[PDB]
């Protein structure tokens, strides 16, 4: 001895309530002691709880871990350890959180112009698996009498194709996600857009006395928004004159002569198409190596 002879898996609910129970057999009446696997952390008897979400009651024989207002990050693994003097064994089991879909999405706002594909991505994380639709107003996608909409979907993602885009394209969207918790809703927007958006990422990757090579990140418009090329301006700090070095069509580095050795220069970065020039990258800073 002694040996655990109780500790059932558990299924609970984002927001309710669920209560874990180790039972061990054995001589002397082992303690118990719980573990949540995913941070090592321990939970005892009386040993109170910072949010005040978990408590434990009992300690020898029998021991309850209860969890109020289930978050999902409650998830995953526990431990329970038994020991007497003699003494010792452990069991795990897991805690399975089920919720309403959630939408996950880095990006709800999508921008195009007219004429041109795109797609809108609509990601959702529910348990148990959700069924996602979009939709245009009370109208399921794609409609019947459309010949420009398609939707593909992955498990966790929904991709709504508008190829390509005519104005009555752009406005609101409402991707649908449907488990027996619940049905939840996520609005999309699909704008009418011109300039392009900010690059990013701009860092300095070779570097001389003279020279230097720049990098960036194109803006992603998921190619709504035309790309021709990038206006890279460069300034010594103290200086008023932005010189401009245009980029090789959608090249993302640029290389910089005529520098000073050992002097500090501004640099930004700006996208170009047909319609005009968007807003610049975040000024970065470097300086040239000196003699
Ligand atoms: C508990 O859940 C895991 C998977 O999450 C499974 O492997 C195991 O058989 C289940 N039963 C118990 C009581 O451990
Ligand atoms: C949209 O996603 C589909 C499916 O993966 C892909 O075939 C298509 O090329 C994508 N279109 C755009 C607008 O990038
Ligand atoms: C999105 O669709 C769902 C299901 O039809 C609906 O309940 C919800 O109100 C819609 N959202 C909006 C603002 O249209």
């Amino acid at each position: 001895q002694p040996h655990i002879i109780q500790l059932k898996n558990e299924t609970t609910y984002e927001n309710g309530q669920v209560t874990l129970v180790c039972d061990a057999e054995g001589e002397p009446i082992p303690e118990i002691t719980w573990k949540r696997a995913v941070d090592g952390f321990t939970f005892t008897e009386g040993d109170k709880s910072l949010d005040g979400r978990i408590e434990v009651k009992g300690q020898h024989g029998s021991s309850s871990l209860h969890i109020k207002d289930v978050k999902l990050s409650d998830s995953g693994r526990y431990d329970c350890e038994a020991a007497s003097r003699i003494g010792g064994h452990q069991k795990s089991m897991y805690l399975d959180i089920e919720y309403a879909p959630k939408f996950i999405s880095n990006q709800t706002i999508y921008y195009s112009w007219e004429g041109n594909p795109i797609n809108i991505s609509c990601d959702v994380k529910s348990n148990p698996p959700a069924s996602i639709h979009w939709r245009r107003d009370k109208l399921v996608l794609p409609a019947k009498n459309t010949t420009n909409l398609k939707t593909y979907s992955t498990g966790r993602k929904m991709i709504l194709e508008i190829a390509p885009t005519s104005d009555n394209d752009f406005g609101r969207y409402n991707c649908t996600a449907t488990n027996h918790i619940g049905t939840r809703f996520q609005e999309y927007i699909l704008a009418l857009a011109d300039v392009p958006s900010s690059p990013y990422g701009v860092k300095i990757i070779e570097l001389s006395q003279t020279t230097a090579k720049v990098s960036f990140n194109k803006p992603d418009s998921h190619g709504g928004v035309p790309i021709h090329h990038y206006q890279v301006d460069v300034k010594e700090v103290a200086s008023e004159i932005w010189k401009i070095v245009r980029s090789h069509g959608v090249q993302t580095m640029v290389v910089l002569n005529n520098l000073e050795p050992n002097t500090t220069y501004e640099i930004r970065v700006a996208a170009v198409n047909g319609k005009g020039q968007g807003d610049y990258s975040k000024i970065e800073i470097f300086q040239t190596l000196p003699v």
